[PDB]
């Protein structure tokens, strides 16, 4: 017979992508494959995530949640709170007042949307809104999490009993360092601290080895490109084209820093904020003692200095005494994520702005799919194609969802906000909007990584963004006109939301107090 | 002063043309869904049920339909001589010759039988047990068949044991065999007496339509004029509303499935001597296949065939010889199928359900599923008098995807049969597979799972994940189609292979334990039915 097994995997690049890949494959391949990470020696502006990070990644490695949190100054996230996305003017951390007296805020929480008669609560709310029977906002009507967040309470009790769903804020550099230590000391991953100087390829175009400055020639059978936006393997060596998708999302730059924070005076917000700006938006990612912040913008509508000044003015920062980190984005995805024996992961594969905190998700989703489709040396084209299909569908679906945040904003006060409205929606999201406009649910949820990966953005997520921005169905779900008993049942659900919010706001600890207990 | 809200333009009356399963399932379901806000009428002429009672189903019938109506399982079973179904057992689909109820021997010594059970496939390291079995098969480490290795249900079925204990504790997943005429009469009584559905016992003589092509009323032979705002076509293959009145084209799909006829009867059965099989049998014939659907005291049986390769008399002779029936002294029911689906299931104010909408041969027991799936989608997309085209279009999209997916799965039963002994079995190989199933076969052939399930056990979830990895393995591996090589990831997972060996041992132990402790299907049936 023949032994066609992969014997060595070489990962180009460290950071979250490189060391998540190394730690995950270290577990998945059960010590049958040598794993090498080539990483040259190298601000905690903060990163936000989504709720399946613990189940899909850290639980797989057997690392307890509290253990890694304590090593990366992690905090708790119940939602993204969108501020001033509906009203004009310069950026402010404080929401503007709408005509009805409400503040210009809406939440996109992780909490579950209940249903009555197999119809989500969103649709009973929309019916009352369209029938003049309520003026209440969707997030306040349908999620107890909204009241919890308004009180800055934590998603767990002091005894660590769960109260709500949540994800995490953390220092991404510390996460990468924690995973590097794990891989090197518990999984015998080889860490080569050196610079790559040449990619060697054979007559078939397969990579055979990476040359380093010190003279190493690193043999491998499978190569994972975690080199970032430059895509030194997938784009440069393999010559795979990158698909620019700035025709769907205009922002392409960020300026960021970490801001010391008076947690005792202000408390700690259990959410990421997305604060609308004149040429983009600014994230606020709280952790203990400080929050990470970054102004995402389009350099076609603001210069770097203009964005930095606007970013500094937002928080009252002294530009001459503030350390800034600047990044120029590559927005889009490779034509194919995996070509021959080169698999791209992270920014070398694809990227969108962090408007829904999907960056780390794209990494561990891709790694999960690589392990599912893990090849041998014959590199079955079917394995490669099925992996590539999953990545492109994952990416384009989130790309579309992000575009809707801009396309349905009512703002028209700056060239940037107007320019977004001249872009075209992809067919897939236009279809979802048409379904929504008819009163129908958009991708009902089905509640396993498969199930979540295939039902990622569901009805509640679309309602949070569509209804938050002001896009409503043309009319109520018509089936509701025939269901007086189900309408009554939904009224009980609305009362449950109010009662649950009351109860939990009274009993939960502040996020600040839970963090101090978690971190000592 | 009226407010002028949308909730005032409601459908006020729904008229259902036809009874049977499609008509009375629709009436009963809408009776529940519309909460007495809509008048529901069923127009059904008195009929006499035809010979050859027996229909097989799939496991979500109770959850998705009878549970919705609040009818306990045992209550309706007792009213239609229902029995239990743990699988379809495919007999002689791999070997040549005339039809026989007894399996032929394969080259590997095993009998030519394979099961398609409803039992769940366990996983190790997120990899289904099917793939650990395939790896050992392709590596020469086992000769055991997929169904025997991976499902305890196979051993239970081989012993003809029941899927429940006498105390009604569940032992396995299962579905039902029953008399469909009795099921419909049960639902008729339920709808009329508990839901105020009106049963009009009369024949339709004319469909009245307005200038826009919407149906306004059905005229009946007695002269009554049944006005309505929404019309459900449950008239069967004739499609008297959707095809005849609305002129909606029907898409014949005989380029995917050749069988188009059936000859059926009901065979009295010596349950005391032979016991009762807890499964449907699919017995391969020279020009089709024959179903066996056991119930207490009898089994329904029907030879599905293509009249392009066998005449009615030829099929009747082969069917009768199969069971030793005297063809000249046996009551038969002959049926000609319409295989395919309408271009659109819902046109203007006419919604087609059942055979008026679409049909495939009952090779995977999907007929009643297509009915309550369509009804669930109608209730989800239920209109008002404006008949929003988006609702209609989204409904139609669901029906066409549901249908084509099952059509493809059925075609694969024939396309990957190794038989080449008659023109019928050879002809199947000259047909083309649709792109969607070719993609799935390519995925299977690379060793990958095909549509992993989303539950370790909501109608939406199951509707969008209907045929899953276990189903494809049952049929593909059952017929002899194997991956080109093991799932490549398994070469790197010795601990996971070891974990799967424990699972294989659990399957043996569970089957052994249950075969010893379970009651016979016959004894459970006698208790259920008295």
């Amino acid at each position: 017979h023949m032994d066609n097994r992969i014997k060595t995997v070489v990962i180009l690049g460290g950071g979250t992508a490189g060391w998540m890949t190394a730690a995950y494959l270290g577990k998945a391949l059960q010590n049958t494959v040598k794993i090498v990470v080539l990483e040259a020696p190298t601000i905690g502006v903060g990163e936000a995530t989504i709720p399946n990070l613990q189940r899909a990644f850290f639980d797989y490695l057997g690392i307890p949640e509290e253990e890694w949190m304590r090593e990366c100054n992690a905090s708790y996230k119940m939602a993204i709170k969108f501020i001033n996305w509906r009203t004009p003017g310069e950026g402010s951390p404080d929401p503007r007042t709408l005509d009805d007296g409400h503040t210009d805020t809406f939440h996109h929480p992780f909490g579950l949307l209940p249903s009555a008669d197999q119809i989500p609560l969103s649709h009973y709310w929309a019916a009352k809104r369209l029938q003049g029977e309520t003026d209440e906002n969707f997030d306040e009507a349908c999620f107890a999490d909204t009241a919890i967040m308004n009180a800055k309470k934590a998603p767990r009790f002091l005894d660590m009993r769960r109260a709500t769903n949540y994800a995490w804020h953390f220092d991404a550099s510390k996460v990468a360092a924690f995973l590097r230590n794990f891989a090197v000391t518990k999984q015998a991953v080889e860490h080569v601290e050196d610079e790559m100087t040449e990619v060697l390829t054979d007559e078939r175009g397969f990579i055979t080895a990476l040359r380093t400055k010190s003279g190493r020639i690193l043999q491998g059978d499978l190569f994972v490109d975690c080199s970032g936006f430059r895509g030194l393997l997938i784009n440069k060596a393999m010559e795979e084209p990158f698909i620019d998708m700035s025709d769907h999302l205009l922002c392409n730059s960020a300026v960021a820093t970490a801001v010391p924070h008076d947690d005792e005076k202000n408390g700690v917000e259990p959410y990421t904020s997305s604060i609308a700006m004149e040429a983009g938006w600014t994230w606020k990612i709280p952790m203990l003692g400080r929050f990470g912040s970054g102004h995402v913008y389009s350099d076609h509508f603001a210069t770097q200095d203009e964005a930095t000044l606007a970013f500094s003015k937002l928080w009252g920062l002294d530009p001459d005494n503030t350390e800034f980190n600047h990044v120029r984005f590559r927005v889009g995805r490779n034509r194919r994520a995996w070509v021959r024996n080169c698999v791209s992961v992270g920014l070398a594969s694809c990227f969108v702005e962090p408007l829904e905190s999907t960056g780390i998700y794209f990494i561990y989703a891709a790694i999960h799919m690589l392990a599912k489709h893990f090849p041998d040396k014959t590199f079955d084209k079917v394995l490669v194609d099925r992996f590539n299909r999953e990545i492109e569908e994952m990416f384009d679906d989130t790309r579309d969802f992000l575009q809707a945040h801009y396309y349905f904003s009512p703002r028209v006060d700056t060239p940037f906000w107007r320019a977004n409205k001249e872009l075209k929606l992809a067919d897939s999201i236009k279809d979802k909007v048409e379904t929504y406009r008819a009163g129908l649910p958009v991708n009902l949820p089905v509640t396993n990584f498969e199930a979540e990966f295939r039902n990622f953005w569901t009805n509640s997520n679309y309602y949070c963004i569509f209804a938050g921005l002001g896009l409503m169905p043309r009319n109520p779900l018509p089936a509701l006109a025939y269901k007086p008993q189900s309408i009554a049942e939904a009224e009980l659900l609305f009362a449950d939301v109010k009662r649950k919010g009351d109860t939990l706001v009274e009993s939960l600890p502040s996020t600040y107090d839970l963090l101090r207990q978690l971190h000592g």
